């Protein structure tokens, strides 16, 4: 059955971002039959990332996931068809917890584990101020392989269109639930794929990322999109 | 005597960012007689910011600093002459702890409490990619009133210039220690000051920020720089 994973990087219990994220979830579940896993720092524990690049990419070792909810969160992410990530926009950047969520899955940076998944982002600002949060979330999740289905940026100054914005996001999601949209890569993703291929190909046979690419047959494919449909 | 506050948003003890920040501190101390306070997530406790904008800005309510090291950090920042902020560049953004440090002093967003202080930023990327971390740190600390004295962005490439970069930062810092450089505002800061004045002007007579501006005489000044020199 259609599975949606939602993570809201919120720490303020009176969070407006949380309110809008719950509203979006409610709209989706009321109109469609789907399995939603809604996670936040209030119902999940993700210790602050303390990984080392060397061990992480070279050996693929995660010293924290088996200590908190990192393991279950990663599992739900991979099992999901649609991923919704929401973050407050405080001081023109993502929240501490949103950055932590991203760092905790940083070990997947060069593995395209989100390929085939549709990502919807929601960022909420209480004073606007021209930020590039939506662009940042787009870059991170697309580089990880996800297709950026839709992005919603809400502002308190334009809170009157928030409802319309959430309904629009729901419409985009329904297209996926109804099978009207299929996973397609962007040029940004294909270039990242070709770039990583050349680099990893030269790595040692014992390198974790290289072994992963060989096991998943990422080297043989002609493109990331082809790889997804031909072998995945 | 002269005081320097340093905060490195690092979670891994083998952090290259920590190594370079310690190196910069060592260089300065080996050439100058100053009081340096070096803080990190290892020796300082800063719970993830959970503030609510309404309560924070309208009533000045902060339910965290008097629970951890936030209070002492704020005190040291205000008594310091120079502030050094360092952050690893992971996933093209500041670290979780650097964003947290920034959010924990977010209550000062519209108060220019860093006016008169000189800020040096250090960001370190273990990969040679693209990011706007230095620009982000510049904007945040400048808006808070600090003068961006110098910025160092270290990147792991074929040409190692890290040492030269840190020495260059040391020379800038020494010019302040010797009193050769005095606090001067930028157009960006003066524009922010005039913009805020008009906004807070219409706020409620009991609004925490409006009252700060009234009691501090920020309203009866012609510019932020004038305010600093006439009052402070």
């Amino acid at each position: 059955m259609n599975k949606i994973f939602i993570y809201a990087g919120v720490r303020n219990h009176n969070s407006k971002t949380l309110e809008y994220t719950k509203r979006l979830s409610s709209i989706i579940s009321s109109r469609n039959n789907v399995d939603i896993s809604f996670r936040t720092p209030f119902n999940s524990e993700l210790e602050i990332s303390n990984s080392d690049s060397e061990e992480l990419f070279k050996k693929g070792i995660d010293r924290q996931s088996n200590a908190d909810d990192g393991g279950v969160i990663k599992k739900e992410l991979l099992e999901s068809d649609i991923i919704i990530i929401s973050s407050p926009v405080y001081l023109q950047n993502v929240s501490v917890d949103t950055k932590n969520f991203i760092e905790r899955i940083g070990g997947w940076s060069h593995l395209f584990r989100l390929a085939g998944k549709f990502v919807v982002t929601l960022d909420v600002a209480e004073s606007n101020g021209s930020d590039n949060v939506s662009e940042y979330l787009r870059d991170i999740f697309s580089y990880m392989g996800g297709q950026i289905l839709h992005q919603v940026s809400i502002t308190n100054s334009l809170k009157d269109i928030a409802e319309a914005q959430l309904m629009e996001a729901t419409y985009k999601i329904e297209d996926v639930l109804e099978g009207k949209i299929k996973y397609k890569t962007t040029d940004y993703q294909e270039r990242a794929y070709q770039t990583l291929k050349l680099i990893l190909e030269n790595y040692d046979s014992e390198h974790f990322e290289k072994m992963y690419w060989e096991k998943k047959r990422l080297f043989e494919a002609n493109s990331l999109e082809e790889w997804y449909y031909v072998e995945n």
